[PDB]
């Protein structure tokens, strides 16, 4: 039988890549969404006509709060209710958006960025371990994280958080054969919506090909992570940033 | 006139150290507490015996939760109401125990304690510092074996990481206002009174430099340098106190 | 035309397995040696069995002297003469032995250590670069660079050395398609000189399974580098140990 | 009596205010030198005019060749030959210019001078001194707080930096069991060079997010000082930026 992952904001960008992929490569999907219902439904449509049965969709909030446990349990749990097992967990979706020190309350700020990207992927691990073949976790972090944009601090440190879980968990889960590892991007897929400029000046700073990744380039060391090829793979973070994190200011 | 300090966790052990130095280089100390009571309370006694009207005591949960912002930024100004002044914070209250990811505390009670007192806070306390605002700067306890964690402390761990995101965060951030931001890691300190010596004595073999741990004052020494005119220049940076222990293999 | 690999101390061990998995995947390679002249050329003739003209040899001392840029530079050519072209280097030649601070002299220990860890990697590098499609670079590295073993410091230096020279590499040579990475294992094939309650003892340390790298699963590393899946990979080191490196003393 | 220091390339600039600082806080100490003859002279006239037999000069190229091992055994010879003993060694001599990769020193030359100074001569320097041997015995390498943001084109610069990072760890860790403690202070940007134009200081000055300035010679002599003082007596293997955040700015 086909192994199962599951993608979390797997309804657009990155991770729809990464779902396309895992599908490509003969993993049935769970597309996890917040808001991109549209997207999410649309994707799945698209997999199962590939392959009957082999997408659902799994709706669920991840800012953090005393639910989010019940949340990612459910989340594993839809994977088994679809698919009988769950093979592959990948941590993707994030909130981002600054946060400086000097609409939104500072409280839900704290819960949306440590949520999204640090606490539910604990709460998720915890749940992917705990309901259990080549098993593993991919986070995605970010390769940026020691060279912090203004005025992010909370999201820098969800994203922090999630390397200490990445290493912790690796530690941990691997007497039970569950590898941990990450994928870091630099600059990945620019909004189309953002300024031609501003698009242009993230590029330029890139030094391979001064241009952003592809959602593909991403996807494509998230498949490696997971495959037979990585089995001894754990704890490591890879970074898909075209040399980005390596120039000095 | 004397500068301000708030010392988070300050009522015992290393964060007590950490005031207790701070005092007697001339500062006036605001002394937070969250359990320890009488500690915190005799502390300030000590301390005001010494020099009158320098020290005071402010109890507050740091576990995260809707409050938290309100409690941080009441801690602040209690070194505003005391001493008229903010000049330095040293983020150093922490909670630590295991959470295992596989087996009466609920998980979500454990991420708001660990995560609250190790990173949330912190931020928060640094959002008031600022705020509110010469020789201005936070200095972030750390933990030198944030890449080596120990097993079965993930949320612990991970709210050491992110307070090493909000030092480097931070010293960016607040540069422009001259606050510095830095850190300084521990790596085995002041071992805990219950723990039998025979145990003790396992974590001492491991540390190259003595074949023991630190004590709370070596700890202080160098936050006392980072707050300092010996380090003025220095912003973002976390200074390892661990005589070696990160750099052994296992 | 099928691409041309060097990788040196190829003749053995994991230089052998990065070079046998190379060519299974196409590539043409030079086997380059130090004092396993009768292994390289069994390896040799093995692989020109498989498919005639797509291996070679090549010996070199890589130790630091005032000869070691020519022998670098003949090395790069070994692969031009043979198959005309050289679209990856394979920085795995490795000396290693203790060198504690308190037979061979200290400057031929600085030399081996050193120049066959970085300064050969350095030339190479250069001559490669400067000879010049999917170009890269992938540097054997250690997993355990920042916990070193007691008694090893030229080791570990030249170990650090090459993540220097990874990084800046990559950097500089971004401008020109060529990708600079690097792969760190943690314990891999354990020596026969090794007692079994020493093997035992660092394969209880690995988190993962309580045993060492195979050759092979090192090299699966050094493939997916070069591969196309890599694409938007440079300055990027991948650990594969097992967890080796998260473990606390 | 007085404890004893020996400060590589101390003849001007950072090597220079350490050595000073040294001197104030009571040491005795070995000016070492390569080409600056004149200003270590001067410097040890100085400090010899401020307290008598307190300070000598030496001179010792400390590029890699087969005698740099007896150099270095020379330098740390030195300072028991004046003073009887030596308690502080800071390797701060370093040399710095761009090697590309891709195209009168020759390459021998480049990889000699700069993974020489930067790193092998420490690791000579380190072993003389441990070799020679209550007291607060401890080692200070100058190391390079932007080693991971490598400037274009310093390929064998940054090797040696990383080379002196690891000799840093190594060294604190096998040294330890006789009291030598092992530590880093890591620079951003510092004293511009001489000649250097308005407009390339200013671009230097304005990457800076603590005042946007370089720091002072004292900046970075302050944070070695602190290192080798009581205040640190359970600090080893640390490398301590002083960088004023430069390190932490994205491009
Ligand atoms: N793009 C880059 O350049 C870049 C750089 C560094 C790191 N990364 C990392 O790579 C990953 C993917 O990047 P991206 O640009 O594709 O991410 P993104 O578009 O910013 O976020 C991906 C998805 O995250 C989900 N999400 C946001 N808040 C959520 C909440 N409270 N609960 C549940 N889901 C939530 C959203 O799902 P809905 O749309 O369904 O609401 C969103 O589509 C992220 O982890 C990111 O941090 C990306
Ligand atoms: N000790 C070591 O070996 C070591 C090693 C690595 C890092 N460090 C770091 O150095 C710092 C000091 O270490 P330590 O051993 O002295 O710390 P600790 O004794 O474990 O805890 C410090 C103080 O934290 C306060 N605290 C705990 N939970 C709290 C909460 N929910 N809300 C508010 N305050 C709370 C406590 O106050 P009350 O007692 O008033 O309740 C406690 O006395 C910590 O940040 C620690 O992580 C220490
Ligand atoms: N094995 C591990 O657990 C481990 C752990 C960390 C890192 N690594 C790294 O992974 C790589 C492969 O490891 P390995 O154990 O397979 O390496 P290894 O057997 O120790 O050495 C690889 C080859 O290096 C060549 N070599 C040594 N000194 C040389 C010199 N002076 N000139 C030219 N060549 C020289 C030798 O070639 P000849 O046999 O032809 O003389 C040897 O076969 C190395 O870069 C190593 O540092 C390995
Ligand atoms: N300046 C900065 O912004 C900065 C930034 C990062 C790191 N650092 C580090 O901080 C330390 C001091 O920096 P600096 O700018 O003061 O250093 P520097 O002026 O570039 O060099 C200091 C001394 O090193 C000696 N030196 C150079 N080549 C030598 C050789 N072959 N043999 C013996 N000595 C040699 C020279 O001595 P003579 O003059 O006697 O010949 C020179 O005066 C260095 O280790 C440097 O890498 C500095
Ligand atoms: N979850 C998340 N999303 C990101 N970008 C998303 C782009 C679409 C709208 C939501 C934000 C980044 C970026 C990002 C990189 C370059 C850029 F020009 C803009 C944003 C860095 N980390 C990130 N994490
Ligand atoms: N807030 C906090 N507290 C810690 N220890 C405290 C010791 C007294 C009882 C509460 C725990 C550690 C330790 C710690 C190190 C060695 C040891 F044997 C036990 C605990 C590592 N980080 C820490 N953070
Ligand atoms: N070039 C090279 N060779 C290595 N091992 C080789 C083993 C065969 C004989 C030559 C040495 C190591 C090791 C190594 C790791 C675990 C172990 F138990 C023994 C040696 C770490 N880096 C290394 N680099
Ligand atoms: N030994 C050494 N020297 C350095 N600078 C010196 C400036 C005076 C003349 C020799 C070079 C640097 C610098 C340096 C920093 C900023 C700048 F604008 C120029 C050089 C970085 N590491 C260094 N190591």
């Amino acid at each position: 039988e086909a192994p199962a992952a599951v993608v979390t904001g797997a309804a657009k960008r990155i991770g729809r890549a990464i779902a396309v992929k895992l599908h490509q490569t003969g993993y049935r999907v769970v597309i996890h969404y917040h808001n991109s219902a549209e997207a999410a439904v649309s994707l799945a449509d698209e997999l199962n006509k590939e392959r009957s049965n082999t997408a659902v969709v799994c709706q669920a909030d991840l800012t953090n709060s005393n639910v989010l446990p019940a949340s990612c349990e459910e989340i594993i749990n839809s994977c088994f209710r679809a698919f009988g097992r769950c093979d592959v967990l990948v941590n993707n979706a994030s909130a981002f958006y600054p946060t400086p020190l000097v609409g939104k309350t500072v409280e839900t700020q704290v819960a949306e960025l440590i949520g999204t990207n640090a606490i539910a992927p604990f709460l998720l691990t915890m749940s992917f371990a705990q309901r259990q073949s080549n098993l593993s976790i991919v986070n995605l972090c970010d390769a940026m994280v020691d060279q912090p944009c203004m005025a992010f601090s909370l999201y820098n440190m969800g994203k922090h958080a999630l390397v200490g879980l990445t290493q912790s968990a690796a530690l941990e889960l691997a007497p039970y054969g569950i590898r941990v590892n990450g994928v870091a991007p630099g600059v990945s897929l620019l909004p189309v919506a953002m300024g031609e400029e501003e698009k242009d000046k993230w590029r330029r700073k890139v030094p391979l090909g001064r241009r952003e990744a592809s959602a593909e380039q991403i996807a494509d060391a998230v498949i490696f992570l997971v495959s037979g090829s990585a089995q001894y793979i754990t704890g490591s973070i890879i970074k898909v940033d075209g040399g980005l994190s390596l120039v000095h200011a």
